[PDB]
């Protein structure tokens, strides 16, 4: 479907300021006006650092065609000698800078979701038979604090290799399968629970492989039950179709929202809530109008 990917002529879009900076690329807050308007209309830019535009357009069209709203989907492409890819802006910025932003404040509900968010989207690119390959909290976006979608899909493929966010297998022989997504898919969940830790900060990159071989793991996160932990080894072990499914892991984290007290241990979590649906409306209205699962709501709460 062609008509889902927009090419943008550079004299419709501005680059206004820097967000952040990658070693993919960096990413630009900027204006849309569209021809023969007065408006202007916020927009993100990614603007790739640096394959013939038919192949890169080939990938872009894939990157456009994910529809669902735990992913986020390329909007548009201008190729100028640069790429540059464009999509919405998110205000509440990516996941990882959020979670230590509110390190002190974040409830279980909350982490216990995004947890089951997350799974979804990787759940609908399993379905569909894509590869995502660079799954981490900072690859996820945040919508609204209720709502995240996962972010830069297809990017990996289409271009500082995040060795310790990666599968052994990916490490050793570059495989990527869901398998392998389903790894990296624990590395992002330590990531949450420890409200934005560097995972395996302080080791070299090039003894990652030796310690997953001697069967070293991330520790488990004080927060965590050890019922939580589990599911993250799970995700970590040897032989990548003995961890868990994506289908699986979005069933599991659901009954522990559930019953979020039970899975979790924050201090004040009592005092933490899950928005009311007063403002759960409200929020969708403004920012987020898009079709969406409820969020998984306590037993005792509701
Ligand atoms: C924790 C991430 C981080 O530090 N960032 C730096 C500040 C900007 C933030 N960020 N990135 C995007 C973003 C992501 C992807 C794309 O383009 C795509 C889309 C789909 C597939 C491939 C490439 C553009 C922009 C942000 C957006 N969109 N809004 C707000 N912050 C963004 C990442």
């Amino acid at each position: 479907n062609q008509a889902l990917l927009r090419i943008l002529k550079e004299t419709e879009f501005k680059k206004i300021k820097v967000l952040g900076s990658g070693a993919f690329g960096t990413v630009y807050k900027g204006l849309w006006i569209p021809e023969g308007e007065k408006v202007k209309i916020p927009v993100a830019i990614k603007e790739l650092r640096e394959k013939a535009n038919k192949e890169i357009l080939d990938e872009a069209y894939v990157m456009a065609s994910v529809d669902n709203p735990h992913v986020c989907r390329l909007l548009g492409i201008c190729l100028t000698s640069t790429v540059q890819l464009i999509m919405q802006l998110m205000p509440f910025g990516c996941l990882l800078d959020y979670v230590r932003e509110h390190k002190d404040n974040i409830g279980s509900q909350y982490l216990l979701n995004w947890c089951v968010q997350i799974a979804k989207g990787m759940n609908y690119l399993e379905d569909r038979r894509l590869v995502h390959r660079d799954l981490a909290a900072r690859n996820v976006l945040v919508k609204t604090p209720q709502h995240v979608k996962i972010t830069d899909f297809g990017l990996a493929k289409l271009l500082k290799v995040p060795i310790k966010w990666m599968a052994l297998e990916s490490i050793l022989h570059r495989i990527y399968t869901h398998q392998s997504d389903v790894w990296s898919y624990g590395v992002t969940v330590w990531e949450l629970m420890t409200f934005g830790s560097k995972p395996y900060d302080g080791i070299p990159a090039s003894e990652i492989s030796s310690i997953l071989e001697k069967g070293e793991r991330l520790p488990q996160p004080p927060i965590c039950t050890i019922d939580v932990y589990m599911i993250m080894v799970k995700c970590w072990m040897i032989d990548a179709d003995s961890r868990p499914k994506f289908r699986e892991l979005i069933i599991e984290f659901s009954k522990m929202a559930r019953d979020p007290q039970r899975y979790l241990v924050i201090q004040g979590d009592e005092r933490m809530h899950l928005p009311s649906p007063t403002d759960s409306n409200f929020y969708r209205a403004l920012m987020d109008e898009e079709d969406m699962d409820d969020v998984v709501d306590a037993d005792e709460y509701l």
